[PDB]
DNA sequence: CGAGTAAGCAGTCCGCG
DNA sequence: GCGGACTGCTTAC
């Protein structure tokens, strides 16, 4: 096989490399990398190399690494640029790997593990590490086995060893209900104390090193806890143990508000779940702990148990254990659906960078870019100094709030990408400025043609025609494979629905699923079979089918996440490429793109209709348009409809047949204007929107800009089984909004949408009856907290103090010296409620850690005084009326001159 | 900690005769 | 009470 790293590091004037060889094996190896940097050099001076702007440049080899980097500082005290890769470990990697990267992935070591720590005295700081570590799992990729280290004797408490049999039982026979597919993985080593424990922890550690190291919150807890507390108990040499090169570094993560410790291990690559999450997911969570996670992506019940965490390990040690395993498999669970670590191991792979950097589309696109120019013996330029500065970005139509009937929606495909190869934007392909007119007038094509040689933005800048540039170049190779997982994402999705159409009529049969690959259309043959198939086995399919489609998601949407992120990295002061002059020329071509092709839509309908200035296009963000169909509708009649589908049909005919290529002639209209080098603005049909066909469903409304619902029947090409509603920014889309309010809210919408107004008031009327039933989490809402220190004055609000902190201001005086209640966690997220005047806790709200039941010590209280009427408008009320208000309909019944009778 | 900007709503403070 | 100036947070793209 061709070899691939696992890891890479700087040591001095040494790369540590750890690597898969030519046999499969698993080797490390010190070198003593010889660095190249870059100085301009006369034109007399024959060269090979030369830099982006083809000046031409020497090549400096240095003695080591330390010697370039003095001479990167000498080359500043000069005053002159010294041109090249910096991060000597990235040309290291890109000269020891000069090829596309093939990695087997079942040769790298990816650990998964968590920690146990018993604490009376609150949460376990990792920076004191003052309490026993009781408990390690430790799940190894490799061995596909759980490593269970498990504490006996403590000074929290004396225990009895865990048990696989009881564990293995269901919860209803007494047992933990550990699934049963991993209980012959578990290899259990019970310890008679934590000095032996820890020890043979890092023999295991030694003979099984993590490549990649996950977990969850192990960067911010495990990792830096286990090196804490074996550095205090055996000394820092036996706890740098944890790095296959014996070296770590403590490193400090700032923010705007304050900063925290990890511990950075070299040679190994931390990739901590819950920021793959964060990054990968494309969700905003109400909560993060692994409890909250797992049952909303698994569907999984909470890990269940009597008391606080400080005591179950002295009251159910059994327990203790095994939730610890669950715990490190729920990880493993998720990961098996999302796929992120595969996802990171691709992109780390392709831009020849350090795993953990992927979550750094800076350093990500440095590498690739980096490695696009060496192969051409171009020479990247040094990064430099900028201030921040702001630019211009999206425009945005403002619309008229209203009902919408019937509605197509149009936007671009990669449209900054598409925009960045379209006009060839690039640091090396600026060939110059134009005089620039207002927008308006390149918008209305009345603008002087900016220039017959090249390639333009209205921001006034000018592209070469001739080649194209590196960032075009390598953004296109990410967009290809981006559109390839985009195809299997909507295939998967296809087929899911056709599934869901045969389980109206599930047949009465024992039979299997069918095997077939969902990322592929299902041909004739797979759907007659299909709709012979027993219920079990279609929701089984529908199941894959779905996996599938989550598996299409992760790897196309975070591809797009990439080529769009360089698009805004233009932006960024940090990135090497960084030029104001290109982000704002993506930026302001956008807009005129958008307003460019509002103009013709409306054009080309006003024609078609035979009318004249009427608005067609309701709405507009960034690179989509929505139009209003209810014209095209009428103009065959409803009557002429068999049903739903029938118009959705007719509709998405006119779209394919007859908007599309009139959109596409005003592009191809304006690449010429602009004088552009391809023609790529590619804007597809997205939604079809309307009422069921006979009902008094309103179909769509908008409240404003970025707030709006839509009934959708098909989605790029997806025809659903039961119509989906498509809602942005409203409430029921927020993580602020309480969980039951934002069902409630989807619902008064489905009905408006789907039902009309009187099965609106129906309900409206139900959820004000009843809604003081429901449970007070599902009722309060939701904010991150950052600044409680700045806002705290003796315990009670400052000026200006925001409600969820004075939330929070209560809660702390409510708790206070309670050594054992959970703290509120700076930066973290917290549930509020509103309280009733006079309540015990002396202000108008409270706020605890979300994900959480409030502790018992204040939960009684809080139940009792809690404003449901306050809660009720704030959450409910005042966004429905803002909906209804917009759809021009009433969510109570008015009086009429009927109730006489 | 980790590419970008546009823009919505909640809430505070306070004006508005 | 409503809105503007401002802070805080969250979402659409
Ligand atoms: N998370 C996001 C979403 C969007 N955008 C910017 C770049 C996008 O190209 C543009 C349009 O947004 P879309 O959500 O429509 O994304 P794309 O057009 O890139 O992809 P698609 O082909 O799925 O429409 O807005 C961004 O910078 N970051
Ligand atoms: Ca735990
Ligand atoms: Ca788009
Ligand atoms: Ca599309
Ligand atoms: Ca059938
Ligand atoms: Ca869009």
């Amino acid at each position: 096989m061709k070899e691939f790293y696992l890891t890479v590091e700087q040591i001095g004037d040494s790369i540590f490399e750890r690597y898969i060889d030519s046999n499969g094996r698993e080797r490390t190896r010190e070198v003593e990398y010889k660095p190249s940097l870059f100085a301009h050099c006369p034109e007399s001076q024959a060269t090979k190399y030369f830099d982006i702007y083809g000046k031409p440049c020497t090549r400096k080899l240095f003695a080591n690494m330390r010697d370039a980097s003095q001479w990167i500082k000498r080359m500043e005290d000069i005053g002159l640029e010294a041109l090249g890769m910096d991060d000597f470990k990235l040309a290291y990697l890109s000269d020891t790997y000069n090829y596309e990267i093939k990695y087997d992935h079942t040769k790298i070591r990816v650990a998964n593990f968590d920690i146990e720590v018993t604490s009376p005295d609150g949460f376990p700081e990792p920076s004191q590490a003052k309490h026993p570590i009781d408990a390690i799992t430790h799940y190894d990729s490799i061995d596909d086995r759980f490593y269970v280290f498990d504490l006996l004797n403590s000074p929290y408490g004396n225990v009895e060893e865990w048990s696989i049999e009881i564990a293995a039982k269901l919860q209803e026979q007494g047992g933990d209900e550990v699934p049963s597919e991993i209980i012959d993985k578990i290899i259990y080593m019970p310890f008679d104390n934590e000095k032996e424990l820890l020890m043979e922890y890092l023999n295991f550690w030694q003979q099984k090193t993590p490549v990649i190291l996950t977990g969850w919150n192990v960067e911010s807890f495990a990792i830096p806890y286990v090196y804490n507390r074996i550095k205090n108990i055996f000394g820092e040499s036996t706890a740098k143990r944890l790095s296959p090169h014996r070296k770590t570094r403590v490193k400090v993560i700032e923010n705007m508000y304050g900063s925290r410790e990890i511990i950075t291990l070299f040679g190994i690559s931390v990739l901590d779940y819950i920021d793959l999450y964060k990054k990968f997911s494309f969700t905003n969570q109400p909560s993060y702990s692994l409890d909250y996670i797992s049952e909303f992506e698994l569907n999984v019940g909470k890990l269940k148990y009597d008391g606080p965490i400080s005591k179950l390990r002295e009251s159910n040690h059994q327990r203790y254990i095994s939730y610890n395993i669950i715990a490190v498999y729920r990880v493993l669970q998720i990961d098996a659906k999302r796929q992120f670590i595969n996802l990171s191991l691709d992109m780390g792979y392709y831009a020849k960078i350090q795993i953990q950097s992927v979550f750094s589309p800076i350093k990500t696109w440095d590498a690739i870019i980096f490695n696009s120019l060496k192969e051409q013996n171009k020479v990247i330029p040094q990064g430099r100094s900028h201030p921040v500065q702001p630019y211009p970005g999206a425009f945005v139509k403002e619309p008229i709030p209203n009902r919408y009937k019937y509605v197509m929606s149009f936007d671009l495909t990669s449209l900054y990408p598409s925009i960045i190869r379209q006009v060839n934007i690039s640091p090396e392909t600026i060939a110059g400025t134009f005089k620039v007119a207002p927008l308006h007038d390149y918008i209305n094509a009345v603008a002087e043609r900016p220039s017959d040689v090249y390639s333009c933005s209205p921001n006034g800048m000018m592209y070469y025609k001739d080649r194209d540039g590196v960032v075009p170049t390598e953004i296109t190779k990410v967009f290809n494979q981006r559109k390839e997982h985009k195809g299997y994402m909507l295939a998967a999705q296809r087929n899911g629905e056709i599934i869901k159409e045969a389980l109206h009529n599930p047949n009465l049969s024992v039979d299997e699923p069918l095997d077939v690959d969902y990322r592929f259309d299902f041909s004739d043959e797979i759907k007659e079979k299909i709709k012979k198939l027993s219920a079990k086995s279609l929701n089984e399919m529908l199941f894959r089918a779905q996996r599938t489609e989550v598996a299409g998601m992760t790897a196309q949407i975070n591809r797009k996440a990439l080529i769009n992120g360089l698009a805004g990295a233009l932006g960024n002061v940090w990135f090497r490429y960084y030029d104001l002059r290109n982000a704002t020329a993506i930026t302001t071509f956008g807009q005129m793109a958008l307003q460019w092709i509002e103009r013709k839509v409306n054009e080309y309908l006003n024609e078609v209709c035979g009318t004249e200035g009427e608005a067609f296009v309701l709405y507009g963000d960034t690179d989509s348009i929505y139009v209003s169909a209810d014209k095209i509708i009428d103009k065959v009649g409803e009557s002429k409809f068999r049903d739903t589908n029938h118009w959705v049909d007719f509709l998405d005919k006119f779209a394919r047949e007859r908007m599309e290529p009139a959109i596409d002639r005003g592009f191809r209209e304006m690449c010429e204007y602009m004088n552009n080098k391809q023609h790529l603005m590619f804007m597809d049909r997205e939604a079809i929107a309307g009422p069921p066909l006979g009902s008094k469903g309103i179909g769509g409304f908008w409240t404003g800009k970025k707030r709006y619902a839509l009934n959708v029947w098909d989605m790029e090409g997806t025809r659903y089984a039961e119509p989906k509603l498509k809602i942005m920014g409203l409430e029921t889309q927020k993580s602020s909004t309480p969980k039951a309010v934002q069902k409630a809210l989807k619902e008064c919408i489905r009905r408006m949408l789907q039902e009309g107004e009187e099965s609106l008031q129906e309900y409206f009327k139900e959820f004000e009856k009843e809604f003081r039933q429901l449970n007070y989490i599902s009722i309060a809402s939701v904010s991150s907290a950052n600044n409680i220190a700045k806002y705290d004055v003796g315990g009670f609000p400052g000026p200006k103090c925001p409600f969820h902190i004075r939330g929070i201001l209560t809660y702390n005086r409510a708790i206070k010296g309670n050594i054992d209640a959970p703290q509120v966690v700076e930066g973290e997220k917290v549930y509020v409620l509103p309280l009733r005047e006079g309540n015990p806790f002396g202000d108008k709200c409270i706020a605890w850690p979300s994900g959480t039941e409030i502790t018992d010590l204040i939960k009684d209280d809080v139940l009792h005084w809690m404003d449901y009427t306050v809660l009720l408008e704030k959450t409910f009320i005042k966004p429905l009326e803002g909906f209804t208000s917009a759809a021009k309909l009433d969510y109570e019944k008015k009086a009429s001159l009927f109730d006489m009778f």
